[PDB]
């Protein structure tokens, strides 16, 4: 009944019953004879149509807690292009604890069915993924997980709860790196987890309380605050994304463009069926690493950084920053060419962002 | 050369080189084109005479990261009376990851030698322990761990770096629940870890960065701030502890008293050899749970809570709060009688704390 | 060259040169052997096209400092419908210091010329004013002040720098209650002042430093943060304002509507000449205090409060809250009828806010 | 009944009734459908045995509000050696509002009686004063003010409420630059005012609310926190002060020493009658500005700054920093010789501070 933008302002419990304060008090305290974190947990639960919310000290900490739902010998399926925090955690930490990991191209859901082993207990899916924005069918993944008794998990960071709600599609657990869009201001490191399953929430509550990766009260407050403008920020970002893609597809100096809004993008129709907007992450190819380096230097409004989901627009070259550790020829196979540029669209004026990127591409 | 109280004010790096600010700026930020946490990490490193410091979102998170130095199949020795956060984490979480735990009465260091298995990799010691304040020989434990290739760890929370420095006794890793004395004001949840071993610090840095239980910048700031008065607070606490114990030992309504300052306490001489002060935690017996309940109600300045290391004095009954989950007859065996009271001495006036507790014991 | 939404993200200095942090560090410090406030001062200077910015602990403190530019015996002209903080400060505080105040209906600028005395030194104008949203000709006021040697001041709170820039119209000093739209989240009390005049800025700097109504560093940080979304928030608010007014003008239970967007509003053409958007404050008449009380109880999304510029929509009855101290018959003369309702439009969904207010008016 | 150190922990209301939190929540909020500041106001009221407390954004703001209790034409008496913030505010701001100021050497209370005019309304006294630590008889000043119908005010910053309580001596209003000892950590700018007079408190409440120099909630929280250790900090400071003075009085390179603990200091007996400890500010003479410059460079633990009341020990030369604006020959008359050094004793080890300053004086 509440339209989305209204729910962001009035959903969850973010006021103080004791005094009537319209914002949640910051409970910088360790002993009662934490309500600020509880407030942010109720916000993420409401936004994702879940029953239970959990706030961790980082997105990495959220993923670590969810993975610890498993035991030694259990097996997890993940989409084949997981990298960064999540890939390194699973393969360099949790495999030392007997957790077995298999990477599977989930863009075809029957790949999931083939990879299911007797010891499989979890299916973990990012959609869209980083950096090429591969799309996985959430609803079909949920059905497969239910039929085989797997805990289903979606990393919903890139879409945010404003545009995609995996719990409504039958997923067990939805999680976020709230460091990105949710906080939205490049000033809180946090992770968020929501579920509707009472037994899974109890196990999460136990894991959290026993490994202690909790989000502090000041960060909880800044996170609730940033979420208030989530809808306004993603809608501005979405307007710029559409215009930017039109420009990129027309520009001579640009080759392939990667974004789920493009009709020829693999599983474009799947993305439109499970989401009503788009992420602000876009990847596209210029000629080579030298053109990529020239493009970055020629923009006025794009800031060179690896982050995403800021109010400012960000630009990076995956092959030189996030993926420079993979050998070159393997980068080629996976599509991370030397001319691949990734942008995170911010909330600057749309025309300013279109024209700035275009005049910079014109110097190529 | 710097006496202790001076080192608390001038040790580590807690100023801003850029502006000259005499306190560390709070870097509420997620992207650089964290210095507040680095400042608290350099403080704990300096205070413990270590090379490397690490700040976690809770003491529990610090212990979790240290335990993750191990692999499935590895074995850890801990002192037999570990409980609370640490016991539950090891036995209900990490055993699910193949970490094997053995509890050993380390008050006799030869018990450690008997319990060493081919798969043992870590020795973890609290001293003094909770709630009966058992003392373990740190220096001898370090030698045993070195001789058998074990990573040695001391939980140094109860003593603080002001009075006991395990790294100076050959221990590999020292850790704290900074929630207690270090922050000292019941308003920061944090854990701290220090080591001098370069390879162990790298593995800790990797574990921290991959499981993400980091301490936020605002909490880092309040922790540095609270540590400034650590010496003044522990010395006031120590003056009150000595006077309180004199009173308790003389009072008819009091039976056994548990504190390492008492000459008949087991390993009293060991504690004086490895520390130059005392914890503010004291346990003592009254007749029974009813006398314990009456005593708490009769004090004016002791506050009923399970916490410790606050500026206010705290009081609790272990058998009814922290240990009420253990069966009664097992509580009897371990010494947690129904009349066992535990206090955490604060920084109120010493005479006020002595007389208040004595007039309350007089109502028994 | 920078369009507005871009300037909100990249104007002023809000990064750290020392570390590259993309947000301003919070300098919780009192001694250097304040940069967070300086950052917010540079933001307000940039947004208003001024040279110098000043941050005070409240909008009231900003007005107090500006008034102290004068001496005993000096005279100030203000618009006739000033009330609340500003009216009480001038008439109950500064008149005790020999500052003389004359209230003048500035909607006709020739009233200003008639009221100028030999001792007049300042012209102070709110536009639009509260609660009936009277509009004053800023440019003509500036010319009059320049011709008669008066310091010109505009309270630009209701419009924000996003829509109206008095410094560009020749005004000497522009000021804000940043508590409202600029912070935008009902969680910072602050005032902001900008000027381009070097000598006036020096006198302001001296007054501030000598009476000490400074904005703290944490509040400075939250203010900079909230300003990042100012453009997105005011544009959403403006979309809802236009639709709401259409609904109000059509509804049988509504009489007069007060808002500068209405073509018959006095000085409507003046407002469009000096601003390119609208405030989110709207006043309108229902039958009587009972209908007003029923309307408030019948809305789902409007929150009863006296504040304005929040993310949530607010509703109030001036005759019962802000102006209940003026005698009834005087309230009638000035237009503050018992059925006068004032709303502050928030950033909820526009349709939700239109339909909610309409179904509530339908219960009348 | 509560001894001092106990009252610092349990006086005033610094807990949350709603949740039981043992620290005051930080109410970062502007609207209720401020409790953090109220908590710090109740602390200063309790510590000074007053009924009403007021928290301002700076000590300067506290003095400004107290001065605004007066009207144009009213006259204020102050001690002859007021300088810095207070002197500049009164003479460069409030005289422009018709407030008349007379500086009077209050070390002889009969000077006050001679200076009383028909228009005198306020007596304002710092004791001890800066930088030569002149002592004024508080009790006799209060009697004179009562007999002549004057509002009596004491700036109690240098002594803190831990050692001197002017309200108990009949003074109307006591005030502090809480930036110094009360916060104690060089990280809060704040002023505090306490009174027991209901009518004066109402006028202060009105002035505060109308000129808006309020202390923010985060600063209020850090101030309450710092006050918890006030007693431990001042007692450590006092131990070092006594030892340092013994050293200074014995050292060949040192001439006059200025501190109220010295038996030959003017009004030494008065200070002991109205206070039970000492300020940590000490002034002493070396030969000349060159010796002063050499001394500062030769210390290891004294930090060059103009501040006072930090945890670190501070050192400065008044004639080159705070008073370099007064002509040289006038500085000579008032005693601010070129060799005058001022120190603010911190909480480092006493022996470290004695020996460090002595080895530095030995280089002279």
């Amino acid at each position: 009944s509440m339209n989305k933008k209204t729910k962001l302002i009035h959903g969850g419990h973010t006021t103080d019953d004791y005094t009537g304060a319209v914002t949640t008090p910051i409970y910088q305290t360790s002993t009662y004879l934490n309500p600020t974190r509880s407030s942010v947990e109720s916000v993420i639960a409401a936004l994702e149509n879940g029953k239970h919310g959990f706030a961790f000290s980082s997105g990495v900490a959220a993923i670590s807690a969810v993975v610890m739902l498993l035991d030694k010998g259990d097996h997890i399926i993940l989409n084949s292009d997981v990298y960064g925090g999540t890939y390194r955690a699973l393969t360099k930490v949790f495999t030392r604890f007997g957790i077995e990991v298999d990477f599977v191209d989930t863009t075809h859901t029957d790949s999931i069915v083939q990879a299911i082993r007797p010891t499989t207990k979890m299916l973990f899916i990012e959609t869209p993924s980083n950096p090429l924005l591969r799309v996985t069918d959430i609803k079909k993944s949920a059905e497969i997980a239910k039929e085989h008794g797997l805990i289903s998990v979606v990393d919903n960071t890139f879409m945010t709860p404003y545009y995609q709600n995996p719990l409504d599609l039958g997923i067990d657990i939805v999680l976020h790196s709230a460091t990105k869009y949710l906080g939205g201001h490049s000033d809180v490191v946090a992770g968020l987890v929501a579920t509707s399953d009472d037994k899974l929430a109890e196990r999460l509550a136990f894991i959290s309380n026993s490994t202690g990766g909790i989000l502090g009260p000041q960060d909880s407050y800044l996170l609730v605050r940033g979420i208030k403008t989530l809808g306004l920020r993603m809608e501005q970002i979405n307007r710029s994304v559409i215009e930017i893609i039109k420009m990129l597809q027309a520009h001579p100096a640009v080759q392939q463009v990667f974004h789920p809004s493009i009709e020829s993008h693999l599983n474009h129709d799947v993305h439109m069926a499970q989401a009503d907007g788009h992420t602000g992450v876009i990847a596209f190819e210029v000629k080579n690493t030298e053109s990529a380096k020239q493009l970055i230097k020629a923009t006025s409004y794009y800031t060179l950084a690896e982050a995403l989901g800021a109010v400012e627009s960000l630009i990076s070259v995956p092959a030189l920053m996030t993926h420079a550790s993979i050998p070159a020829d393997i980068r080629a196979k996976e599509g991370i060419t030397d001319g691949l540029v990734r942008i995170s669209v911010g909330i600057e004026d749309t025309e300013d962002l279109v024209d700035d990127l275009k005049q910079a591409l014109d110097t190529l």
